[PDB]
């Protein structure tokens, strides 16, 4: 991480990910990338060109949650959890890194990157 300006996007819906896609052209953002799963974060992370990531909750498997994002920090490009539901359905981890619903708005993302690049 040396700026935060380049973020990659791992969603589980199309849906969800051309919406990340849009939102971070219309706040003038360089986006870098998108995959299905936190495997595919770390291959595009092998490459560089990347300073941060967004992350589901509601990933394919496992017992909501992934062990791989935490390989993503150990490569110092942090992560924020986003999941659509109660706040309750996740560990004290998640409580304690930043955290998104699953629909934006323009309000609700000049706050995600408040979240991220602070």
């Amino acid at each position: 991480m040396s700026a935060l300006t380049q973020i990659l996007i791992v969603e589980d819906e199309p849906l969800i990910a051309m919406m990340l896609e849009d939102f971070l052209e219309v706040l003038d953002k360089t986006p870098v990338g998108t995959v299905d799963t936190v495997a595919g974060a770390l291959a595009r992370v092998e490459d560089g060109g990347i300073d941060a990531a967004i992350l589901d909750v509601n990933l394919r498997g496992g017992e909501k949650s992934t062990p791989v994002a935490e390989a993503l920090a150990a490569r110092d490009i942090p992560f924020v959890f986003a999941t659509g539901g109660s706040d309750d359905s996740v560990d004290s981890r998640f409580r304690d890194r930043p955290v998104l619903q699953k629909p934006f708005t323009m309000d609700g993302v000049a706050k995600a990157l408040a979240a991220l690049l602070v």
